[PDB]
């Protein structure tokens, strides 16, 4: 898909995030994308340890938003942080 | 606005969130909305104490997502949690 970016592009974004969260988070999931003009949008869930302070999890959020914006010109990300009970499977 | 919901509706959503976060968060900001068919979308920032564990902040996120979905049929929310340094002004 509908308003999603091309599946190929979503998977490039996924692979990029997966490399960037190594040792810093448990997983990224529920990637949802779309394009509007000069802009692309990504929202996803970043799964971390439940006892991770918001301030710490958020530092990683800022790092990721900047990394994504640079690696995918036009793309801006909104990140929803979750505890380990939200992990896939 | 552009793809935003009507300003009137955004403000109703804002007032609803502001009541719901009393004593539980510092503020909600950067409300961004849009409608696609039977669906409406909201993303916002929920500002809490930096030392708030992700697991705690996320419990409030689930409460808010459910409250919004019930009070605004069709609406689904993505919440980005932030520490106190992200507060307005
Ligand atoms: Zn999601
Ligand atoms: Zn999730
Ligand atoms: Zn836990
Ligand atoms: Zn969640
Ligand atoms: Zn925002
Ligand atoms: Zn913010
Ligand atoms: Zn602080
Ligand atoms: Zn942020």
């Amino acid at each position: 898909m509908d308003e999603g970016l091309p599946p190929e592009e979503v998977e490039r974004i996924r692979a990029f995030l997966q490399e960037r969260i190594r040792g810093r988070a448990l997983e990224v999931h529920d990637l949802k994308t779309r394009r509007a003009g000069p802009r692309s949008f990504l929202e996803f869930h970043l799964v971390v340890r439940g006892d991770t302070p918001v301030e710490e999890a958020h530092r990683l959020c800022d790092e990721l938003e900047r990394a994504l914006a640079q690696a995918f010109p036009g793309l801006q990300a909104t990140i929803h942080v979750e505890p380990e009970g939200e992990r896939k499977r």
